[PDB]
């Protein structure tokens, strides 16, 4: 199971862990992509979700939009986890870099709890330009299913320990 994290409250946990590494280690029921409406994994987590998957994330994913069409900024879909986990949940939290509203970050992290354990990435973090500390305090605030979160940047990860109220 899920190994090296430390517990932040009774259902989240947190590890300084690259998300792909991770999800290929455990091989997870559900791994959360930080994906935006139209599914076009380009970078950040979702980049690198789907350049593990040797493209076909990308390629379910277009398949996916062409049937029903883009997601809702604080929505998701479960789409095949590939070789990284059973399934993936496409989360899609508001871009700040986009001018999108921070308050869906709370419906974002709502699509967590219809899963009972996920590995996942702090939402609209990285390239989507919110505050990661921000994003945790909303994460602990809103997800009561157990979430496991990988934090890529080392400095990073001290800094939302150190910090954690």
């Amino acid at each position: 199971s899920f190994s090296g994290y430390l517990k932040l409250t009774d259902n989240v946990y947190i590890k300084n862990a690259d998300i792909v590494e991770e999800a290929k280690k455990v091989k997870p029921t559900v791994v959360v992509n930080a994906a935006n409406v139209y599914l076009k994994h380009g970078g950040g987590v979702a980049g690198a979700l789907n350049k593990a998957t040797n493209n076909a994330m990308q390629v379910e994913s277009d398949d996916y939009i062409a049937t029903n069409g883009p997601l809702k900024v604080g929505g998701s879909c479960v789409l095949s986890g590939h070789n990284l986990a059973k399934h993936c949940l496409h989360v899609v939290g508001p871009n700040v870099n986009k001018g999108e509203d921070i308050q869906l970050l709370k419906s974002a992290y709502e699509n967590f709890n219809q899963h009972e354990v996920l590995l996942a990435p702090l939402l609209s973090a990285g390239i989507f330009g919110a505050d990661p500390i921000h994003s945790l305090r909303v994460c602990v605030d809103t997800v009561r299913t157990n979430v496991y979160l990988a934090v890529f940047d080392k400095n990073l990860y001290d800094k939302l320990v150190s910090s954690f109220l």
